[PDB]
């Protein structure tokens, strides 16, 4: 006759992530972080180079989120008038998808800080030395040159970043990036989409 | 100086899902079912008329993947030209969001067959008695009109369906629906994006 108490719901099922407020976050600067790429020429040379010697490009990003009465908003780098990123990276061959991450997160807004990263939202490839990317593995692409992964980092609930003096670090309301794509590319407008599944709880 | 077995790494930073082959699924026919809306106008009248007594619709859908040649499909009710839809419907009140989403299932899929539900992909808000839905709740929204939830379901290796005979069950692979709003609506479109951090099995 006895009855088992119901276990909380699979967290595949509900996931629940706690945001804090805007104002328990602040940052300091630190010296420039210059792109490794000086144009879009270079860019596509150097990625058509290092695809001959070490492969597919491994590239992680974290999406850490904030809210500012009670609306989600997602941390980027402003480093131009048009141009926004998310803190991330290229990984080095054979390391860990979220330790690397974590080593880059720590590069880019690092003060010890212990990064929590326990959520993929998605996936982005590239099929071709071009900028367009996609959310899936096109068909009959067997070698895409680029893999983009998307982790949910989750914040304390104060935290002080250190900014390399030539970014911004910005908070963007999700109204701003969805269906924004001309202002903020592919990936970062379609994280509105990406985030809609959690259950935010605005403390 | 004992070391503990790993555990398989957390659903929420890897959720793998078997998909079958396109060949794997038949479907057989059944009396047609027609939509409870006749026109735009009667819909949105419908949803006003229930908001008063009700509250905000709760609707709730599902995602079936297959596969051909290893490229997801999602299964889609066309019931038109250019009309497409998600198997799933409007919960009844107070009911169980997983419960109502199988009972829906098999009243427009069902052929004795048990769903497995165990992954939610996303949520989208309509703020008014319009066609506008958003992937978060607007700023100052505090009474949406409607709140639509996207679940995937996991298909057996084989299944055999009853459509109703005014509908058409179609496989659409992910490269039609992506950036297809004008030809899925923003809901469907989107779901190559929402499907991305699923790392698919094609067996």
């Amino acid at each position: 006759g006895n009855k088992y108490i119901q276990q909380t719901k699979p967290l595949t099922l509900e996931r629940t992530i706690n945001l804090y407020p805007l104002t328990n976050y602040t940052f300091g600067t630190k010296e420039p972080l210059y792109e490794k790429d000086s144009s879009v020429a270079a860019r596509f040379q150097r990625m058509r180079e290092e695809f001959d010697k070490i492969g597919m490009r491994r590239t992680v990003e974290g999406v850490l989120i904030v809210h500012e009465h009670r609306l989600p908003h997602v941390l980027l780098l402003q480093l131009g008038t048009t141009f926004f990123k998310l803190p991330g990276g290229e990984l080095n061959p054979g390391e860990d998808e979220v330790e690397g991450l974590k080593r880059l997160m720590t590069e880019i807004l690092g003060r010890l800080q212990d990064w929590v990263i326990d959520d993929c939202i998605g996936n982005w490839w590239r099929p071709n030395f071009e900028p367009p990317q996609y959310p899936y593995i096109p068909a009959h692409i067997t070698k895409p040159k680029e893999h983009k992964k998307l982790f949910l980092v989750q914040l304390q609930e104060k935290a002080l970043f250190a900014v390399p003096k030539n970014y911004k670090l910005v908070a963007a309301p999700l109204f701003e990036l969805y269906d924004n794509a001309p202002g903020y590319g592919p990936i970062i407008s379609s994280l509105p989409q990406l985030l809609s599944r959690f259950n935010f709880i605005y403390n």
